[PDB]
């Protein structure tokens, strides 16, 4: 189901609208031009920015799941209609751990990276960060193995070496990570993600509570239930089956409309928790945002957020001069850093109570941002056309046209403007307001 080059396509009209739970499709081409290298250019440097693949639920929502389904199945005197499997449904799924599928998830995307910078890659080890998270370190190892897969089955290749995982960087509320958010006082405080979600969630649920509850005469619904039975869909999808070839039999309880409003549920949640409607969500993506202008410029960062200054500044955990980066970080922190580099400044701020399409948000929602999977591509590229170099920006394979800078017809910015329009980060925002 799921492809090296265009990610998952198995029934995309329901599998696409999970949000983060989404295996990563590509959106190559949606609300974009081509992702082709130009003709004429050459890729000079490749940023990647990654996630971790498709997980069983955490320990924390495998129990209440696992009591839900257990609940149901105690207290129904019938299960009805779409319903009726829940009479033999056995709840087996694990906790925490990446499924099969989201480990082959990454070796896909480590085969992707090395084929679609091939002239590149051929002669280059990258240099690899990931944030200190089981799930992530893991992954980071599978994208190794992908990218290993291909590099020796390649006989252009002339370094084949393989690259090490050099710099794991600690998840706590003292150390200073550009990979994972923990140091903004007054941000790790902020409950406002989680009012909007819950807000939204007693709005849509209360229809699907009443009209489930009725397949299953001795059973009482809350809203956080629905919620929960369409969580099932996707986390149920992902283990079922090595490679989810299989949509679980939660998904049909759930009309085409409600997903779209469970995506929705998923993208608020994201907006307001990280991206642009939360007030210090932003300011989480600055560190990174800083470190990625000081590789693309080759120059020593400048930051004062939630940068290291002691790893910034050794060749051995941050060198300026390496080609190949990639790094693996967050859902939640790669959309701070995506509203960071202002990549979703068309968006306008997501209505708290409607649905509104990712188009209509001129490509943000948690879906086509930080699925399962997802992966980011800034390049820098030298082209006998231009000559200062030319910097582009791919959120899984979308061309996101780039904000404060004058953007030509393929969506490229010169570097020099690109990171002079980056002015907001190189500021360091409200960072202050943490405190
Ligand atoms: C910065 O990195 C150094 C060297 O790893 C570490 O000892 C120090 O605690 C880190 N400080 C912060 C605030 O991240
Ligand atoms: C949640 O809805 C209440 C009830 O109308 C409203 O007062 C509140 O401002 C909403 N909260 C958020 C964070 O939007
Ligand atoms: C860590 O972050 C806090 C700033 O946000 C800062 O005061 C401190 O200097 C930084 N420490 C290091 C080692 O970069
Ligand atoms: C995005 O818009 C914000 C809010 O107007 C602005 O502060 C920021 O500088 C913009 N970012 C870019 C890269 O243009």
């Amino acid at each position: 189901c799921d492809t090296v080059d265009l990610g998952y396509q198995c029934s995309p009209a329901t599998s696409h609208l999970w949000g983060q739970y989404s295996p990563f499709f590509s959106l190559e081409d949606e609300l974009s031009v081509s992702s082709k290298l130009p003709k004429d250019c050459r890729i000079t440097l490749v940023q990647v920015l990654s996630r971790h693949g498709a997980r069983y639920p955490t320990s924390s929502k495998s129990k209440k799941y696992k009591k839900l389904v257990t609940a149901i199945q105690a207290n129904a005197t019938d299960f009805k209609g779409k319903f009726a499997f829940l009479k033999t449904y056995n709840y087996t799924l694990g906790a925490d751990d990446l499924t099969p599928f989201g480990e082959q998830q990454l070796v896909n995307s480590g085969i992707k990276f090395y084929q679609r910078y091939k002239a590149l890659a051929r002669s280059v080890v990258p240099f690899i960060r990931a944030s200190g998270s089981d799930r992530v370190i893991a992954s980071g190892e599978k994208f190794i193995e992908g990218f290993q897969q291909a590099k020796l089955a390649d006989p252009g290749a002339t370094n084949r070496a393989a690259p090490a995982i050099s710099v794991i960087i600690p998840e706590s509320e003292t150390f200073n990570n550009t990979l994972d958010h923990g140091v903004c006082t007054k941000f790790e405080a902020s409950q406002l993600g989680d009012e909007v979600a819950a807000n939204f969630t007693a709005l849509f649920a209360p229809d699907i509570r009443a009209r489930a509850e009725k397949h299953l005469p001795g059973v009482t619904l809350t809203d956080e239930d629905v919620v929960s039975l369409m969580d099932m869909c996707s986390f149920d999808t992902v283990a079922r089956t090595s490679d989810a070839s299989q949509l679980s039999p939660f998904c049909q309880l759930f009309t085409h409309n409600e997903w779209k409003k469970y995506n929705y549920l998923q993208s608020l949640g994201k907006y307001y928790g990280y991206g642009a409607g939360n007030p210090l969500g932003p300011a989480q993506g600055i560190g990174f945002t800083n470190e990625l202008i000081a590789r693309l410029t080759r120059s020593p960062v400048q930051d004062h957020t939630s940068t290291n200054s002691t790893l910034v500044s050794n060749p051995a955990t941050f060198p300026l001069n390496a080609t190949m980066y990639v790094d693996f970080s967050h859902d939640n922190s790669m959309v701070s850093i995506f509203f960071a580099l202002g990549l979703y400044n068309g968006t306008e701020p997501l209505s708290r109570t409607s649905v509104e399409s990712a188009k209509e948000l001129d490509g943000y929602s948690a879906s086509w941002v930080v699925p399962f999977g997802a992966r980011a591509y800034f390049e820098t590229m030298q082209c006998k056309s231009e000559k200062e170099p030319l910097v582009r920006a791919l959120i899984n394979d979308r061309v996101v046209p780039l904000h404060g800078c004058d953007v030509d017809k393929l969506g490229r910015c010169k570097l020099n403007d690109f990171v002079k329009g980056l002015s907001w980060a190189r500021s360091g925002g409200n960072w202050g307001e943490c405190f």
